[PDB]
């Protein structure tokens, strides 16, 4: 499944899901589509960060700055501007696929 409560740097992704969800609007957590963001910022915008510091994989952000998210992830919010374009659609269900 998906969790996420011990360590930091996941606690940070954990949590950076759970926005991406809350923005979506949905009631789940979302993989936080980096490559796109990453590739194109003009689908999702990033709001409470530290100064010089973009919204980058966590794992980079020093051990200080993973606390300090966490310190200002109240702060941290996706101001969400529009959907990604491309085919994309995966079914919702997962099972053992045998062979």
């Amino acid at each position: 499944g998906s969790s996420g409560s011990s360590g930091l740097r996941k606690a940070v992704e954990d949590y950076f899901c759970f926005c991406y969800g809350k923005a979506l609007g949905t009631t789940v957590m979302v993989p936080v589509p980096y490559e796109k963001m990453l590739r194109d910022q003009s689908a999702v915008v990033v709001q409470g960060l530290p100064e010089g510091v973009a919204f980058q994989h966590p794992e980079n952000y020093d051990l200080a700055t993973l606390k300090w998210i966490l310190e200002n992830k109240a702060g941290i919010s996706f101001i969400i501007n529009r959907p990604f374009l491309g085919p994309e659609s995966q079914l919702g269900g997962s099972g053992p696929s045998s062979g």
